[PDB]
């Protein structure tokens, strides 16, 4: 987890993070979601919804760093 004890301490995530759910709301957050990923917030709508949902588990420090691909200061800009 973050620190501490605080963690999912969860065997498999039996509750999935389907971004299905989030998609029927809107599209802004998906793709606000997808820059804090790393990512630029494109590609096929197909693509937005699977990266967001394979995040299932993960925690922003979890994300890969060359997953990291959005322009921000002095990196990818």
């Amino acid at each position: 987890g973050p620190l501490g004890s605080i963690d999912k301490e969860t065997i498999d995530l039996l509750a999935f993070t389907s971004v299905a759910e989030l998609e029927l709301l809107g599209l802004e957050k998906l793709k606000c979601e997808l820059m804090a990923l790393g990512l630029k917030c494109g590609g096929t709508l197909q693509e937005r919804a699977a990266r967001l949902f394979s995040v299932r588990g993960l925690a922003k420090e979890q994300i890969d760093p060359a997953l990291f691909a959005k322009p921000l200061k002095g990196k990818k800009k």
